[PDB]
């Protein structure tokens, strides 16, 4: 099942760059796994912005929430989720 | 290069049922050609709505515009365009 | 999968009388089927408004789309769709 | 009577992690008894977000307010309340 | 139980003169009955606009929906409903 | 003349319990006075929310502003003001 | 007392130039009277837009409503009304 | 040239009342100067709200920005700027 | 001085295609003139949309309004206007 | 190709330093304008921000540039592609 997921990062001003580095690394490592296993199908950078537009391929809403909830950046994220369906004119 | 494009169709009530069926076919034919060539990379239906989320792969803003402008449904479309960049954490 | 679905009916003023009633009858019959089957799990009227708040229970996005798309009122509907997940604090 | 209630949790940056754990446990307990007694009829997770969609079943607005007011997360909640009416096309 | 109800009227320009004139008298007589009965407790004009702010006093959501649904202007109304509670500071 | 006033409270997090208790008692006292004088004509709780919907009856915009400005909760209030007019179809 | 009033015009498609011309003439005469009488205190054009931003000086909400209701453009207007108050830092007249 | 400027004050939660009153004093003094010189033509309070609706009379965009930038409250303001044009139906002064 | 102007064209479906073509032609000629005179400084197509992003260089709000008011597409335009000032980091001409 | 970019500055309450960011910001913008990637720059009247037109060869190039701007952490940014107008003279 496909979902279009928009992520926008808003870091607290007082976030120690030490903590940001660790956060970035954890996020990168987490996303790698999810991509390799195919749950995180597409990942694009939103131009000019600290965030991304993604497509997730998972079996249930429950699975999606658990994944998104586990994302290292979750505390600082604004997230938009919407279902995608197969398009008849799709080739 | 990549663009995220959202499309929402709004067909008028007084649309000749014959002109309507023609547009659905022209659109489907037009989208097929563009997908085959690669410029229309991804196409998905927005669940519950008459519209789509698309990803286009063209070499310039101008090239995207002319494509969108030429779409059969254009005069009934609400369109949002957004540039996508390569994400460093991207694998593959 | 559960989806919270909000529907809002905006009929044309010029709509033929016997057609509108036939439309309400058709809609009622279609939702009856979907409710009996369980796919249309909950159905409430939005107070003071012509529409509803519903909870659909189906296997997939595709399944949901075909259902909604087939609804008699669809061409006159504004629809919001959002997925619902199991809540850990949910009792039983 | 029924109310659709949306809740969104917005935790302070400086909040004590111990305090958060206590609130979560306290909120879970409060919600459990409200569900058991029949006031909190439905509870679902807003997929992707720290919040919920709920349906409350109470005898009045006043009763609903006192309940929402007493929720442990209340001071951190954005709440939207919407009355629901019985739908004529409702089966059962 | 009290409800705050905002109504906005949008009569189409192609409305028959007689049909319209009649529609208005109907609306007035209906709101008169509902106010006399106490269900339509308060009624004010939204300054500068064709609409009203109202406070309804009914025994349930269903009772309110039926009343609004029955209003002569209903097909041309944009309606917002929200529940009101007793304030502990009310005198 | 009449104004519809909506008030929504947003307490800063570092406002301690006694500060809130004292603020609440001040507001209650202030509103009692204003209601007894007839300037604060109606006051209802916005269900599920920290705030109210009110109707004020005063002689000018300046009178309303001075009143609102002096409310204990003012620095934490989001306030919406709109004038009300006598409705032709009003009975009373 | 003062009200900030924004008006935006949306003409129907079937209102032709000759009729619009007469509507403008009617509107202009009605606003002249109200400006001369002091109820329409300030009137400005919203740059690039068919409409205006105005300050009215009238004695009650009821009074403002009837005035706006009687404007020739009223049926085609989107209207925003907003009360204004005397500002403590104000030097001069309102 | 005239500009309709809306200003809304959004004080930081850690800004104590004493600092706020100090700021009000500077703002009142700064606005007095501009009003006396004529650049700050009109100034009204937005009823029920911490902010104002103003009309500025200046000779360029650059000049307007310079003025707004220097306002003591600037760091805590949300500002909407809107050019005003002469209205053909206007009777009297702008 | 400079304004950023966004325009969106909303043509009715029932528009006589002959009229539509006349409008396109008139608009093209009108904008050509305004650009040649330097008042319409920049013109870009809003990608994927029937409209434009423009920068106008005129001497007053009133000059701008008159220009926009006379645009052939005006009756079908949604227009947003915003003044631009000199940036203290601008390298060269504005 | 061209991009319309709106930037809005939201500096934290506490900031000494601020003029350091201003300096390195003015310096960075200078280079980018000389090279011609930052084609147009105007002040948003009454606001701490700018409207700019960037001229770069790809989305990727644009992002990298913006990402590196000294103010970026405090910026709210809107990006919008611009096409050639058939009525441009
Ligand atoms: O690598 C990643 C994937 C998500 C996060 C944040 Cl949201 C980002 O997109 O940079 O970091
Ligand atoms: O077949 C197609 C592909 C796009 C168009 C519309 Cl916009 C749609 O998505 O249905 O028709
Ligand atoms: O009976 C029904 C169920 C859905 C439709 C519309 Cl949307 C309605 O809720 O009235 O008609
Ligand atoms: O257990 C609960 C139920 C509601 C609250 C928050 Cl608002 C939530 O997790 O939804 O905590
Ligand atoms: O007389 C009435 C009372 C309500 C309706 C509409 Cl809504 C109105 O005039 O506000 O007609
Ligand atoms: O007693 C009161 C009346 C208003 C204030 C806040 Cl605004 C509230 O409504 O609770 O406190
Ligand atoms: O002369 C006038 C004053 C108001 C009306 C519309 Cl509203 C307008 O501003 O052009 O016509
Ligand atoms: O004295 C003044 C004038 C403007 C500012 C804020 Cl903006 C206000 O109270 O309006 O303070
Ligand atoms: O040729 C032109 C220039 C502006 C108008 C519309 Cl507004 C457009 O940009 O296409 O027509
Ligand atoms: O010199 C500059 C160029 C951009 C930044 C911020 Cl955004 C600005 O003042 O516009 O500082
Ligand atoms: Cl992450
Ligand atoms: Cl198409
Ligand atoms: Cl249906
Ligand atoms: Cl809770
Ligand atoms: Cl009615
Ligand atoms: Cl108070
Ligand atoms: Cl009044
Ligand atoms: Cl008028
Ligand atoms: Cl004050
Ligand atoms: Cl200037
Ligand atoms: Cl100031
Ligand atoms: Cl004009
Ligand atoms: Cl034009
Ligand atoms: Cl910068």
């Amino acid at each position: 099942m496909l979902y279009l997921v928009r992520m926008t990062v808003n870091l607290p001003r007082n976030l120690d760059p030490r903590e940001e580095e660790r956060l970035k690394a954890s996020a990168k490592a987490r996303s790698r796994t999810l991509q390799e296993q195919g749950q995180w199908r597409y990942l694009w950078r939103t131009t000019g912005k600290y965030g991304n537009i993604s497509v997730f391929d998972v079996n249930s809403h429950d699975e999606l929430h658990e994944i998104l909830w586990s994302l290292p950046f979750f505390p600082y994220l604004t997230i938009d989720v919407e279902p995608l369906s197969h398009h008849p004119a799709r080739v």
